[PDB]
């Protein structure tokens, strides 16, 4: 009954074209462990076969056409993806497709374009006169032709680019007659520009096309929802309208979560407000608190976890997580939650009542970068916590964030889930004990730590209290034997 998301990729997976098959073969395991939705990496052709998917060369090529030196994407063919999705749907697992619509990379040809340079720290400030550049802006899709869509892209569908091919120079160029879109993040004055060729969401043909592609993509992969990439760089009213449009055309709920990357509740609340709360956001501040706690050796005040997060103020609109493909070691938003703390963070998102929690493929199975800082496979430490969510994390919650290190919470259980109820403790410092209330309805039950970290049983007293233990730097989740 509790919903659990899984991000089903990490940055450094091998480029062997087997990922979709792997996903298909993992669907039984996912369903058995209580995963109810998966966020899949971008499924369309990037700038090369080894593109993780954020290059977004051709949104209508789901590993179906020979373009950029390959038919398959990094992950496999369209048919393989569709077979994975029908296996997941057979076990009632929803599929959320990644939507990369900020930009297009890997244009087929250059165009001569008049542009001005802008200040990378303040993109409202122009720093040159008009100059002629060669920008990678012409998309003809030679391998696809007009199959599924005859829409071709040219420079006038974009606001700018970061590369002049004639001078071989990396600068932010704004094209003649274009304006950065608004509303976007006010970072760097205006953060419309991120990378590759930036889509002009002032252009009416572009807005129409991206909306109609959205519907096509949903049908083609029978998607149940979306993950929106890089939303702080995309006109907010457009994203709002795009989500409404696809819901209207498909007739489905289409759960949507947006990646608005800022460690600031205020900015995320502005985004929610400007999109009329029609979709969720990832709980980026909560991630940064996990990272902080994990790197401060007990010095962090664990009471802080209850404030300044999306889930603390808008729980229905928060997707909580520990790490992702951008925060993992080596990546562009690196802020990895250290290994020792990771299970405590998973207990916080998985066993508490608020928020839609998401598990990271990289945490389950490890990351496969070339460093010696990779996340190790933590599947066996996460599995018990997933089981706690699936079977035990129901009913009224009681919080005990009354200590700098040792904090906890209980769930009373619900009569609709037999034997449900839990008592969780985490500590970023020394271990110890805490008496917590689990409900008089659980009086006399004998509870045990589902993680196996503590071997002691706890008998709930007549008044509904148990004396629970946790080891140093550890997590324990007690549930009924
Ligand atoms: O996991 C499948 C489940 O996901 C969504 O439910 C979310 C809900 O939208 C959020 O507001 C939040 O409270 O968490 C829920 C999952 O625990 C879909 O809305 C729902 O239809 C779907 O079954
Ligand atoms: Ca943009
Ligand atoms: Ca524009
Ligand atoms: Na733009
Ligand atoms: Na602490």
């Amino acid at each position: 009954l509790n919903g659990t998301l899984m991000q089903y990729f990490e940055w450094y997976m091998p480029n062997d074209g087997q990922h979709w098959k792997r996903l298909q073969n993992d669907s039984a395991y996912l369903a058995e462990h209580g995963i109810t939705a998966v966020w899949i990496p971008p499924a369309y052709k990037g700038t090369s076969q080894d593109d993780v998917g954020y290059g977004a060369y051709d949104l209508y090529d789901l590993g179906e056409f020979h373009q950029k030196g390959t038919v398959r994407t990094k992950y496999g063919t369209k048919g393989e993806l569709q077979s994975a999705i029908n296996s997941l749907h057979s076990r009632d697992i929803n599929v959320y497709g990644d939507v990369v619509i900020n930009h297009k990379g890997g244009a087929d040809a250059t165009e001569y374009v008049t542009a001005v340079e802008v200040d990378p720290a303040d993109r409202n400030r122009v720093t040159s006169g008009e100059q002629r550049i060669k920008a990678w802006t012409h998309f003809q899709f030679p391998g696809r032709g007009s199959t599924y869509s005859d829409f071709k892209w040219y420079w006038y569908h974009f606001d700018g680019t970061d590369w002049d091919e004639s001078r071989k120079l990396n600068r932010i160029y704004k094209f003649q007659g274009k304006a950065w879109d608004w509303e976007v993040s006010n970072e760097n004055g205006n953060y419309d520009y991120l990378m590759y060729a930036d889509i002009d969401y002032d252009h009416p043909d572009v807005t129409a096309e991206i909306k109609r592609w959205g519907t096509w993509y949903a049908n083609e992969l029978q998607l149940d929802g979306f993950r929106l990439d890089a939303v702080k760089h995309i006109k907010f009213s457009f994203l709002r309208d795009w989500v409404n449009h696809v819901r209207e055309k498909t007739g489905k709920e289409m759960f949507t979560v947006a990646e608005y990357w800022q460690n600031d509740l205020g900015a995320l609340e502005n985004y929610l407000n400007k999109t009329n709360f029609n979709h969720s956001v990832f709980d980026v501040p909560l991630h940064y608190q996990f990272h902080a706690a994990s790197t401060q050796g007990g010095g962090y005040d664990m009471r802080k976890l209850l404030n300044g997060t999306v889930v603390s103020k808008h729980p229905v609109k928060a997707v909580t997580f520990v790490d992702n493909h951008d925060t993992q070691p080596g990546q562009s938003l690196e802020s990895t939650v250290q290994t020792w703390f990771k299970p405590l963070a998973y207990a916080f998102i998985l066993t508490r009542e608020a928020g839609y929690p998401q598990i990271f493929y990289g945490d389950m199975y490890g990351t496969k970068g070339a460093s010696q800082r990779e996340i190790p496979a933590l599947k066996h430490k996460i599995e018990p916590i997933l089981k706690a969510r699936k079977q035990y994390a129901y009913g009224a919650q009681h919080d005990y964030f009354d200590h700098h290190n040792i904090v906890g919470w209980t769930r009373e259980g619900d009569s609709s889930v037999a034997n449900s109820g839990l008592a969780a403790l985490i500590t970023d410092g020394p271990g110890g004990t805490k008496r917590m209330y689990v409900g008089r309805q659980n009086a006399g039950e004998t509870w045990h730590d589902i993680t196996g970290n503590r071997s002691d049983s706890v008998v709930i007293n007549a008044e509904g209290w148990g004396e629970f233990h946790v080891n140093g730097g550890s997590v324990s989740i007690y549930v009924q034997r």
